[PDB]
């Protein structure tokens, strides 16, 4: 479907966030966002089962690759920064282009069914880290809330960079964010 | 319905975890529920409308009571302790007898229905203290992380108070994550 079409995907994640900003995410269908990118139903669902999943396909971070990320780190590294590089390492085309960031995320607030569909994803990335947290032989209950915390601060910085218009890097935003918590836990 | 008979819930919220205990989430229904409790299927919809609310009901903060705790408190308390406060305070009760805690945490836990049923209680939480944090001049970037600190910090800490049986005060569990969170954020 791609291999002779490499652009696909992305002509259809495109096509998806156009179309839900233009109309709204209940008045598109998934056959909407396939013609828009120039294919029909049936190739659409080679590449997303729903059109949920389209909004995430390739702008989310694989809990997977994040903990064998964390699992490659340095193990005299603070946990807190080893788990924030891997997240970054892994997400770094997310960080990356502004481009279509922000319609992203103004789809997704709009919608009760996509924000728990994100926080389904938060909780499995951060069960993948805890897990490799604790390969690592970093207490359970540390290594819960090192994987908490990180996907708050991660979370935090990437709408602050979408804010930012792409007038700051994602590295600002994340050392912004998390010196802001070390403020509000110390004071 | 619980005028002439103020146990009702109480006895609701039992069946329920004996019930979702002995058996299994999915194979309790209501009227399963509610005459275990002595009361009848249509008695049940007076107190929840389905078999997941009743696991939430009364043991769980209110978003509106939590805000509205924030608002009165003292506006030179730092931040992250005024709404850590409100929350003991709201859910006082809650985190008072560990008595059915375990049983709870356990349904939860192996449903996933639930648990995103859960997340979904914590974002209205984090939300409402936002707000109530906003209308007190904090700024709306760090209302946004103090809350979401404040929600990692009571759920891990009310974890925590679980499996300490009871050994452990609330307080304690509070004082250990948070001083947990402010070691990996400082080092």
């Amino acid at each position: 479907m791609a291999r002779w079409d490499p652009g696909a995907e992305q002509r259809l994640k495109r096509a998806a966030l156009e179309l839900y900003s233009e109309h709204g995410y209940d008045n598109v269908t998934v056959t909407d966002i396939a013609e828009r990118a120039g294919l029909t139903r049936r190739s659409y669902f080679r590449y997303f089962p729903d059109k949920r999943e389209v909004l995430f396909g390739g702008s989310e971070l694989l809990p997977p690759a994040v903990a064998r990320a964390v699992l490659a780190a340095d193990p005299g590294a603070a946990p807190l920064t080893a788990v924030l590089d891997a997240m970054s390492q892994v997400g770094a085309q997310l960080v990356a282009q502004v481009e279509g960031a922000a319609q992203r995320r103004a789809v997704i607030d709009a919608s009760p069914e996509l924000q728990e569909r994100e926080r389904t994803k938060s909780a499995a990335i951060s069960r993948a880290v805890q897990d490799a947290l604790v390969r690592r032989q970093v207490d359970a209950d540390t290594a819960e809330l090192v994987a908490q915390l990180a996907t708050v601060a991660f979370g935090s910085a990437f709408r602050r960079w979408i804010d930012a218009e792409g007038h700051a890097d994602f590295g600002s935003c994340l050392d912004t964010v998390t010196d802001r918590l070390r403020a509000v836990l110390t004071g």
